[PDB]
């Protein structure tokens, strides 16, 4: 009795430890600085537009059509890179187009079987398919949904799926909110898991050269 | 042939911190209390009684049951709740119903495949096969065995063994002994890989209500 | 406007500490020792040999033939164990045969459908496949390639690859260079996932083991 006491307390003591970490989350997220580049359903239709050609011809594309549409917030072709993203229990890879303090576009997908936790939500996420499928399994359901190529999967924050992606697939994302709060949750199992401090590097590498991109177009912008 | 012997002097260091964490561990788990409402052979027949019908339904008429023969050691409806679940590797969701410093009996499975490590702890555990199938292998041993819905899988004390769950998996399980041993690995994942700190909570929220619902029942009967 | 320099400055603080990092791990397989014993086309063709029979046909063959052309540099029969393997999401099981400061020689596979990281380390890794399928993804493609029985694949030093093995892989593995750098990838799993001391336990024990082989062997040489 007086252990199951003290498990009790202790287990309070942490409900109320992670209550706080999550308001403290949300907190940062509702005073978040709002100032958007992009709108969500630009990137989709985007997207969407080049789903049925091949993959890479549709990424060049839509590379060419944001900078285009875009220019000085998108990185050169010197800096684009595939770096290696190992989160959540799964494993993928990203190449970052733009990121700034609230957005971020990127190229993302897998060529092998992966899956895992999608993270704690909280900032906006959308990910339209070019190629492959996507398998999202919501939190309080017993029943998973499947994506196909064309399709837009939106991330409400605070919310938290089981995501999967077959061999081969290919989206592009586009994130709105707390951007730097991702962070964590995207190098996490390189931290504790793959132990990849390169891939860290290049992680940080990328993002330090689009905020400094960003800052250069400001600047440029007011001047 | 120093580094060698700087090399082998840190490994034998680890040799001997892990042995007394084992050590730790086993002294725990024999010496836990063993005060025992229900048994693993009567959520084993209640699991397979109902395996042929959908695994709602069959979750349904478990709880109803549970309910029945052990009014005041399940959880209300108010208080049932699907949680994620990260560990070992692999994912799945929860509803606990019982759980108490020397029992615990719930309902677990994923929509989607998974596996890992089923993880070490002092705890015998028992999971009964509704729908889907599990593959479980065990250590030492070089291939693995099929488990169907109406089968009992039985995770002794000393349990390392890989695990693995199709899509559409879902099983009543019911663990005897050290409970608390078991949340460190059942949290490890949610700790240093998916940064999910509202599933912490929503674990430790619904582990310390069914503690509080045991030491309600218990005060009941006492007084 | 300010928190995009700050955490420019900041992500600027983990660029250099990533980048010391990987220039020390750089720095310290390089400059090391190069006392081989083994050589990755023997283990290669050892195996390929043996490819063809049964995989626990060709494990015995392979090691009877190591201790027949390396004499004191394999474990005895007593000193042989199946450990499991958790490292950058997959898991799996090693039998170490040989291990010193600069070599190791074990028996590698699993039993379940697995995938993950490689890892990045210093260290000159082949795995010739006895069985089952090895698909590499390499790091900067966005396509992966499969291997059969009888291949080999080169983990070569400072890469990283995603790797996934099918049910019923098995293989024999060579890895040349600093054999401690790997270490770490090959425990950070067994300390932040699945809390499976008695598995660290066997790993140090068996490396130590091998080393303990390894110096006996040395001084009996020369003396």
């Amino acid at each position: 009795s007086v252990d199951t006491m003290a498990l009790w307390l202790g287990l309070r003591a942490v409900l109320v430890v992670a209550g706080l970490a999550v308001l403290l989350q949300l907190i940062r997220g509702w005073l978040s600085s709002k100032s958007y580049v992009f709108n969500r359903e630009e990137i989709a239709r985007l997207a969407k537009e080049h789903s049925g050609l091949d993959y890479e011809v549709a990424f060049s594309k839509i590379i060419v059509e944001l900078r285009k549409k875009h220019p000085g917030h998108i990185l050169q072709d010197e800096d684009l890179q595939w770096v290696f993203v190992n989160a959540g229990g799964w494993m993928g890879s990203m190449c970052l187009l733009h990121a700034s303090l609230t957005e971020y576009v990127l190229l993302f997908g897998t060529a092998v079987d992966t899956g895992g936790h999608s993270g704690r939500y909280w900032a906006e996420i959308s990910d339209t398919i070019l190629s492959g499928t996507f398998r999202q399994w919501k939190e309080g359901t017993t029943k998973s949904e499947i994506f196909y190529p064309g399709d837009t999967i939106v991330h409400e924050v605070g919310e938290a799926t089981s995501v999967q992606w077959s061999s081969g697939t290919w989206m592009v994302e586009y994130g709105r909110g707390f951007i730097p709060s991702t962070l964590a949750f995207a190098l996490a199992d390189t931290i504790f898991s793959t132990q990849d401090f390169l891939t860290l590097f290049y992680t940080v590498k990328v993002y330090s050269k689009a905020l400094l991109l960003e800052a250069s177009t400001h600047l440029s912008q007011l001047g």
